[PDB]
């Protein structure tokens, strides 16, 4: 596969890595994010060390406000963690 | 760095191997997204023969009607993909 279809597959995989840990198995939960962002996102995003942040984040990227990040809201984080990185730059 | 910021970066360069190749090199022409979808989303999306394909594509994730596609326009275009492709499984 392309190099574009192997990005589209390790999105799909690390989801899964983190919203099949506890809980409803196709979402993330609070914890399940923070470990994401932490151990996933190191060079793009501030490490969360409080609650607080933990927090903030869930409820910006909850679209349907049922505590948790499903894929598709999971997918709109990553294009918005993508195109801020973009800005950055460009 | 970890899978999923491989394939941020893997996002961002597809985007501008297309991009980068006619014309305005920072946004996707007709021409440039049909050869993307066509090199690169092989086994997600048919294979695209028809202007009147390209046209029905461009028109659907051209947001802001400048008929080229930006890369917040292209990053909502792989969410709308990757989405399909889990809820298809899921
Ligand atoms: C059955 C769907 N599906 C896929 C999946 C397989 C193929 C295409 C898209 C998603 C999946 C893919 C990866 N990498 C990791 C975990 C899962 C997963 C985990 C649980 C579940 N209940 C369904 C799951
Ligand atoms: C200067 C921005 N920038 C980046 C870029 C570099 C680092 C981070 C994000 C984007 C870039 C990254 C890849 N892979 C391929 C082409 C370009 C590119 C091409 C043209 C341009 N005028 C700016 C470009
Ligand atoms: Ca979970
Ligand atoms: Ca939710
Ligand atoms: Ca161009
Ligand atoms: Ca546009």
């Amino acid at each position: 596969m392309s190099e574009l279809e192997k990005a589209v597959v390790a999105l799909i995989d690390v989801f899964h890595q983190y919203s099949g840990r506890e809980g409803d198995k196709h979402k993330l939960k609070k914890s399940e994010l923070k470990e994401l962002i932490n151990n996933e996102l190191s060079h793009f995003l501030e490490e969360i060390k409080e609650q607080e942040v933990v927090d903030k984040v869930m409820e910006t990227l909850d679209s349907d406000g049922d505590g948790e990040c499903d894929f598709q809201e999971f997918m709109a984080f990553v294009a918005m963690i993508t195109t801020a990185c973009h800005e950055f730059f460009e």
